[PDB]
């Protein structure tokens, strides 16, 4: 079954030259098969004979297919797919089920073969040369080209999907109520129709398929539902977590806790409540990967924990456009946030968990924020809008911080759940000097070369106070004088510096970071009732 | 309905665009593939195989004045790998004037063809939702709104269609940045409003702004009557990092009123030296830093700095502290709850005042994070062109001053 449809024009790369490969000497029975086989596609119209006019030749192989003792062939183009150019992104975007709509009957209609199916460009068939060996090398080389697009050619995928892109337009226009995912060899049609009506439909759309020389399995050969898509396991109402297995083992390999590990943060995706920290634990120090580790009763209680959150499938259901869509979001660990979207309550589409490392200097806020960014960004994705979004942040809280922050920031139309946690600013600097409240000025400094250093402050109310510090930098120094400064002052400060950095840090009201002592700083801030912190120029010799 | 076709190249070894395509919302795909089947029925566009490896971003925007959608092509970096180039030139003139008025006419373009061969360069591709299918791909035939070879290529058309207008009105200046085309006159506002819907007229018989009005906002210096120790500090910060602009501003007799571990609260008095040093500050700034030239041959920048309260600061400068001009801008009514929409509009006004004094965009450095930028700045966009853009953190110092 040969396609009636136009070729697309192929090219090799810039000033290059089809391929010059030799094919290897093969056994009686190895040749015996090719001429067989090619006689069989020769007929076909997939290959044709090619003269000596042709330069070109790629390596053919007969391997037996694995189940049948028949033997199989195999064309190496891997010169060629060099040689070749370069087309389009096959893959758009991975199709996610939570995108796919609710449908009461649904066939995949596996093509494949198609390939096979779908004509080459008539100037670039002749670099699909290839020769057949005569068993002990007689005289001539019966030689023969592809004649359609080649199984393992690089242009074959790109090129059939295009085709098969085509090929579907026209049917994809008239029954619209109709729903087909184009997605490799695979042709996923689901619908709204009765069962019987349904079938006749994929009959009709199986003959269009026919119409251009693309030959389907019949309903009798159909795959049917549940389908087992990527992690997923979907049903025409409904999609389900094929549910994760852990093998319960004796020793334990680096390796092996890796790929747990793997297989666990997947899946903490869709279980939020799964735990890897205790796991994660026994890599430190690795030295091979076949290592065996000796499990810690913590990591035993935590693997095991996981092993329960496990059972319990959770299926989930479909979009339904007509239904507007519904983010939430909850905090569940420092900088790590869970997420679904359902469209119905407790009716999820999707879910996902998001964990943002210390990263620098950054608050909870920012991270919110953070989040319904890339969560507003999968939506577009996925189903085309942005959800409506429920955060655990009071108006007010939000208000007061964006107004406020130096970086431009935002977020959609959103409502405020009351389910704590929620976020919230752990403190607020003055805008203001406080009356009535001691000033330090905190100055700090270290020698870049010896990292010897001195921090300290000095105050209006005569108090002072400095510390020598070994093995230190610059900046940590200025910091440090003002976590001095913090912690000798009280409930209400006023701090000046002259540090940039900290100006910096701070004034940007960050609730956890890389730093140590910036968190130390962080904790001592939020335990104040006021402070007002305030910069001026170094080495000018002001206070 | 094809013309001779003139030439084009891409720089010496520069190869086609292969930018990848930003997911869009439905509401735009829909206006897109709508927009683009009457657009390939029209033979403007067509569609294209996958053996066209190149790409350009495309996305949708609608303008207040019209309801209706409006297609915009991303050819930044299609523009920036594409020879130069029979000209196109600025006047200082439309800088001066009373009144100038901006019109789209990228539409004359779609009557000229594109040159075969570099039409292949032109590939976009309209997205499918969850990815359902390998998204549309289409390739220009015509002269692309966008482009910079576009107001190019149709100078000649162009100019010819203008020169009736032209020396009859001469009192009228008259600039063209693709696919906009700027007019401007002293004539008040009624003359200046018919002239032109007398000159639309005339075109489509073929197929508010105010310079000067913006003047560079001078620093000001806030005068109090009793000053504390830390409005001097405050103040002296400010002077202190002014110095980069004006060597002449001196800060000495105000640190003197600052020695001692004094609070921040305490009221201090000024000696009269430094009541000098100030009024003699307070002059120098009365005035723009001398020297500062448009230097054609380097490249413009704007910086802007989120103000809050619905304020922003700007500055355009080719080279750190020498701006050619600076500003600050309110929040459009409206925007009172969102910065990206303000941001955007902000950005688009200083681009087109760019373009009217210099004729040339600046490169942006916005105070924002790059992933809430592209998630959003889409949204509120409604110009024709796209300048440069880079994402930076606002030194709080460079902030203060501005305000
Ligand atoms: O939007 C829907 N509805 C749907 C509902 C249930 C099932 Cl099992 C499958 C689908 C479907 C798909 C698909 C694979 C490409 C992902 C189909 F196209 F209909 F086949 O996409």
């Amino acid at each position: 079954p040969i396609s009636p449809i136009e070729t697309v024009p192929v090219k090799l790369k810039p000033g290059m030259d089809g391929p010059k490969v030799k094919q290897w000497p093969l056994t009686e029975e190895k040749i015996k098969a090719l001429v067989e086989i090619c006689t069989e596609m020769e007929k076909e119209g997939k290959i044709s004979k090619i003269g000596p006019e042709n330069p070109y030749n790629t390596p053919v192989f007969a391997i037996k297919k694995k189940d049948s003792t028949k033997w199989r062939k195999l064309v190496d183009f891997r010169e060629l797919n060099k040689r070749t150019q370069d087309f389009w992104e096959v893959q758009l975007g991975i199709p996610h089920p939570a995108g796919l709509k609710k449908n009461k009957s649904v066939t995949v209609l596996d093509v494949g073969d198609a390939y096979f199916s779908v004509p080459l460009d008539e100037d670039f068939r002749k670099y699909t040369a290839f020769t057949i060996p005569s068993i002990n090398n007689e005289t001539p080389g019966i030689r023969y080209q592809y004649n359609v697009l080649p199984q393992g050619w690089k242009g074959s995928p790109a090129i059939f999907q295009s085709s098969m892109t085509k090929i579907l337009e026209p049917f994809r226009k008239q029954n619209p109520d109709i729903v087909i995912y184009q997605y490799m060899d695979d042709l996923y049609v689901g619908s709204d129709l009765e069962i019987g009506q349904h079938r006749t439909k994929i009959e009709e759309l199986r003959q269009h398929l026919l119409r251009w020389g693309l030959t389907t399995p019949d309903k009798k050969h159909q795959k049917e539902p549940p389908f087992l898509w990527m992690g997923y396991e979907l049903h025409p109402d409904k999609w389900t977590v094929q549910p994760i297995v852990l093998p319960e083992k004796d020793s334990w390999t680096v390796n092996d806790i890796q790929k747990l590990v793997g297989k666990l943060n997947w899946a903490s995706q869709i279980y939020p409540g799964i735990k890897v920290r205790q796991l994660c634990k026994l890599l430190r120090g690795t030295k091979a990967l076949t290592e065996v580790i000796p499990l810690t009763e913590e990591a035993e209680l935590e693997l095991a924990e996981n092993r329960e959150i496990l059972k319990e499938p959770v299926h989930g259901v479909y979009y339904d456009p007509s239904k507007d869509l519904i983010a939430e979001i909850q905090k569940q660990g420092q900088g790590q946030w869970t997420y679904q979207i359902y469209q119905e309550p407790f009716k999820n589409l999707k879910t996902g968990k998001y964990a943002r490392m210390r990263g620098a200097h950054t608050n909870d806020v920012k991270q919110l924020t953070e989040a319904v960014q890339k969560i507003t960004t999968e939506s577009i994705v996925i189903w085309g809008k942005t959800p409506k979004f429920k955060l655990p942040i009071q108006k007010e809280t939000w208000e007061t911080w964006w107004t406020e922050y130096w970086q431009a920031t935002w977020i959609p139309e959103w409502e405020f759940v009351n389910t704590p946690p929620l976020v919230k600013l752990w403190y607020q600097l003055e805008k203001e000097p406080i009356v009535g409240a001691e000033t330090f000025y905190v100055d700090g400094a270290a020698n870049r070369e010896t990292k010897l250093g001195k921090a300290g402050y000095v105050t209006n109310r005569g108090r002072q106070k400095v510390v020598t510090l070994t093995d230190t930098t610059n900046q940590k120094t200025e910091l440090q004088a003002i976590y001095l400064a913090l912690q000798d002052s009280g409930l209400e400060v006023n701090i000046v510096t002259d540090s940039q950095y900290a100006l910096g840090i701070i004034q940007a009201q960050p609730d956890q970071s890389e730093s140590e002592l910036v968190n130390q700083i962080i904790e001592q801030l939020i335990k104040k009732e006021k402070v007002y912190l305030a910069w001026v120029p170094a080495h000018k010799g002001i206070g």
